[PDB]
C-alpha cells in the first residue's frame, strides 16, 4: 500500500531555477543562469 | 495499491525557469537564461 | 504500508537554484549561476 | 598604431558549438546542445 | 605600438564546446550539453 | 612596445568543454556538461 500524501503547491524535484520567493526590496542585477560569461548592471 | 494524492496538477518539472514567484519591489536586471553571453541593464 | 505525510515541505530537493528566501535590503549585485566567468554590477 | 595580425580566426567567437574538428571513429551519440532534456542513441 | 602577433586561428573565444580534437577510437556516447537533464546511450 | 608573439601558444580561453585530447581507447559514455542531471550509458 503505496499512500503518498503531497498537499504542495508545485511539481518540480530537479532543477528549480528562479530568483527571489517571498519579496525583496529591489532587484539591481538579478540574474540566474548556469555558464553566463557576461553581465554588466548598474 | 498506487494513491498517489498531488492537490496541484500535473505540469511543469525536471526544469523550472522563470524569474520572481509571488511580488518584488523592481526587477533592474532581472534575467534567467543558460548560456546567455551578453547582456546590459541600467 | 507506505504513509508519507508531505503538507508541503519539500525539504529534500536535487537542485534548488533561487536567491533570498524571506525579505532583504537590496539586491545590488544577486547572481546565481554555476561556471559564470564573468559579472560586474554597480 | 594597432597591429593586429590574424592569419586565421575570423568567423567563429564567443560560442562555439560544433562536434569533432579532424576525424573520429565512430560518432555513436554524438550530441552538443545546452538544455536538451531528451535524447536516446543505440 | 601595438604588435599583436597571432598566427593561428580558431581555436577557442570566451566558449568552446566541442567534442574530441585529434582522433578517438569510439564514440559512444559522445554529449556536450549544459543543463543537459535526460541522455540514454547504448 | 608591446610584442605578443603567439604562434600556438594561446592564453584567452575563458571556457574550454571539450572531451579527450590526445587519443583514446574507447569512449563507453563521454559526457562533458555542467548541471547536469540525467545520464546514461552501456
Amino acid at each position: 500500500d503505496a499512500e503518498f500524501r503531497h498537499d504542495s503547491g508545485y511539481e518540480v524535484h530537479h532543477q528549480k531555477l528562479v530568483f527571489f520567493a517571498e519579496d525583496v526590496g529591489s532587484n539591481k542585477g538579478a540574474i540566474i543562469g548556469l555558464m553566463v560569461g557576461g553581465v554588466v548592471i548598474a
